[PDB]
């Protein structure tokens, strides 16, 4: 459950925004004083802090600079009317992840907050996009359908097998059993590298053709890679 | 929101398992018939299908074989008692992404499903295999706290600045503004390439030092990348 700190000076809006955010299963701490919002953000890591340009007892810009002393990458979004935001736009753009104008439909606001959260979560997986190979010899990879064809024949690779093939095709360098573990079984706390050899064998038995070189190369030393034909 | 097809013969466990999965914001379709489970799996793409070894009107092995005609990389996990799973283990190991024994703690099962999901997403987003970069020149990245140090000095990068620096550091290649948009503003629908240039300048003003090369390299007419010292 993502945690949100909410200081909104229009109490009617605050109430209904809080309700809709909770409907999305976010946790909402509603607050009303700048200095108490700051003390709360210092002691609690919020996934999002939603503020107006002027908090009452301080400006959002001062809130953000103070907080930044210890939590410099804090996720702050500003919600305000046109004139208030326009007057401070340049500074808001510096400290705020995003800003949105009142008057505001709550659903558009909740939608923007969800986008920010997804975008932050994507950065947090350290996913460096790389170009995907879609052929190898007479194998065709249909990435959108997670299907594989040998010539025109669909090969019914399971998910794990599909994943193993893609990991091998994705690396020019040979991969160790350990690197394969950390790839195809990433996040699962897998220990035995012996399961790698089970699934190589499953993979070969689906792909390889008799009289032909195997599509998978065993580098007896180190690990596995794809087998040039 | 990840979608799960759940056919568990023990209705008490099924009920609580469904609730705990929903708390992670997963959508759970509870079923009780193997034939209905199959018809649902053909007509909608589930991220995970959770089954016992025997579905009642058919074996999970038959379910998987029929499904694999259309959807060969379907994500199927088997939950069952020792004797049921042991008796079918070799077969299950071929068609199932994973298996887990009853009696089972719900919290353990949710954690394993979540891991499997993240593992599929790493493959499906074509993330590089390389380790997240944590240094560049005299920069140190504390990934857990989203903080950055230049020497011993903490630089107060904003979340957006941080995400941008991470995306640049994440890629050996030059990134175009369109690529930077699609990663640092992923899901935010941004279409103005101009904002990338604005945050590059913000990043430089925080990191760069007089009489040093900039940490960021402008590649005229292409995009941006990191700047060797």
């Amino acid at each position: 459950g993502k945690r949100i700190l909410l200081l909104e000076k229009e109490r009617n809006l605050a109430h209904f925004l809080s309700l809709e955010l909770q409907k999305e299963q976010y946790r909402v701490d509603l607050v009303e004083e700048g200095q108490k919002a700051l003390s709360m953000a210092l002691q609690t890591d919020y996934d999002l802090i939603l503020l107006n340009v002027n908090l009452g007892d301080m400006m959002a810009q001062d809130f953000a600079e103070k907080l930044s002393r210890t939590k410099p990458a804090s996720v702050i979004m500003i919600l305000d009317h046109w004139e208030d935001l326009q007057e401070e736009l340049e500074v808001v753009q510096r400290f705020a992840v995003s800003y949105i104008y009142k008057p505001v439909l709550i659903e558009n606001l909740v939608a923007r907050i969800s986008a920010i959260f997804r975008g932050r979560d994507f950065i947090d997986q350290h996913c460096s996009l790389m170009k995907v190979p879609r052929t190898y010899r007479n194998l065709r990879i249909d990435v959108e359908h997670h299907t594989v064809y040998r010539g025109e024949e669909m090969i019914a690779l399971t998910r794990r097998e599909y994943d193993l093939l893609a990991t091998l095709m994705g690396s020019k360098k040979v991969l160790t059993r350990e690197q394969l573990l950390e790839s195809v079984w990433k996040y699962e706390s897998a220990t035995e590298t012996n399961i790698v050899d089970v699934y190589i064998r499953y993979l070969r038995s689906k792909l390889d053709v008799k009289g032909q070189k195997s599509y998978i190369k065993t580098v007896r030393g180190v690990g596995y890679t794809m087998q040039e034909g």
